[PDB]
């Protein structure tokens, strides 16, 4: 099923994921893509910045889902 | 006011630096002190890894500051 992962100045991931989905799995899905490694990936998704080890379920992620992603050292 | 910019590989570049410096502002006197362009750079103070358009005077980087610049 798909989410719209959108990294901030538009670059949108669009991902497939799974209805067992896991967030570093997740991150995974995008260090293809996008080639990001997951310390550079830092999502944010409903009230909360994301983590690395927790499922797609747990921060109710879903079907068709904006997340946003924030690269590391935004700058500096 | 005078900071001390170091990399972990032995370097120190030694700046005047402004109260009113963002650290793309301070890059940019590193790019023409030593060469490097802006976001190959990454300024460290203590342990933290610094925001972008954040002033020196923000970050309480006054004089005598050390800094410590790594490259990625």
């Amino acid at each position: 099923m798909q989410i719209f992962v959108k990294t901030l100045t538009g670059k949108t991931i669009t991902l497939e994921v799974e209805p067992s989905d896991t967030i570093e799995n997740v991150k995974a899905k995008i260090q293809d893509k996008e080639g990001i490694p997951p310390d550079q990936q830092r999502l944010i998704f409903a009230g909360k910045q994301l983590e690395d080890g927790r499922t797609l379920s747990d921060y109710n992620i879903q079907k068709e889902s904006t997340l946003h992603l924030v690269l590391r050292l935004r700058g500096g």
